[PDB]
DNA sequence: CCGAATTCG
């Protein structure tokens, strides 16, 4: 009833290879799930032409125009859309930025916010710069309205140690939830061969953070999407998604 | 997108 549903997904569209089956199955999980909210990462102009048409029921807001950028879809009937801002990353290498859109849902105010942080091991320094500008914009917001972070962090655990962890003030909805080891990798070379590495390397990439006033927002449970292998023998993207549902308290 | 290699202005 007063429960609220978001899927979070980097669905690779830098990888040209089998985008029309990979695109259906991205639209066949979020027609099925069709969650509240969607947060997309690594879209590119002619995925987001297909989402306007075969993910019609969702107003897309989105973070550029060109190269590969965010996106925040909002289900029609049901969210309401308030204002969308977008943040630089001044020093990023990869055009990544902050995605914010304010929204009114099940008669509550909502920060939405989604990044891409700076990718790959050598740019770890830049990551973690850009991961103290988010935390810092989540602490910002007016404490009137509920904070929610979800991306593709693409953080190792112990550059969140060496930088100090998460403030006391935001909590990583995995974490919350006691850890579950169903839904603790979310770009995994073994479970997932869309990038063809022969090495096993797995990794919490995808993450979400979340701020609000204490017993108001309760993460009720974590799940992978994106897991059947399409007709091509890929999967829809080299990450799995997170589909997360909270209730949400007064 | 790991870790490494190639292309080219
Ligand atoms: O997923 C982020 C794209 C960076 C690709 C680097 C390829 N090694």
């Amino acid at each position: 009833s007063s429960t609220i549903s978001f899927i979070t997904w980097n669905i690779d569209g830098l990888d040209g290879c089998n985008l029309p089956e990979r695109a259906r199955g991205v639209c066949s999980c979020l027609a099925l799930y069709s969650p509240d909210v969607v947060f997309l990462q690594e879209v590119i102009p002619p995925y987001c032409a297909y989402l306007k048409k075969r993910a019609a029921s969702y107003t897309i807001i989105t973070g550029n125009e060109e190269g590969y950028f965010t996106a925040i879809l909002l289900k029609k009937g049901r969210v309401k859309f308030k204002s969308q801002e977008i943040i630089p990353f001044p020093n990023t290498k990869m055009m990544r930025n902050l995605l914010c859109v304010n929204v009114s849902l099940g008669g509550n105010e909502f920060c939405l916010m989604t990044s891409h942080l700076e990718s790959t091991r050598e740019h770890s320094a830049e990551r973690i710069r850009q991961l103290k500008t988010v935390l810092g914009k989540m602490q910002e917001a007016p404490d009137s309205t509920t904070v929610i972070f979800a991306g593709d962090t693409n953080l190792r655990d112990q550059e969140v140690i060496k930088c100090g962890g998460l403030p006391d003030n935001v909590f990583d909805a995995w974490e919350f939830l006691g850890k579950p080891k169903h839904c603790q990798y979310t770009w995994d070379t073994k479970a997932n061969n869309n990038l063809r590495i022969p090495a096993a390397y797995k990794h919490r990439f995808d993450r979400i953070f979340f701020r609000a006033e204490e017993g108001h927002l309760i993460p009720q449970s974590l799940d992978l999407v994106g897991l059947e292998k399409l007709d091509c023998g890929r999967f829809p993207s080299d990450h799995w998604g997170l589909l997360c549902t909270l209730n949400v308290v007064l």
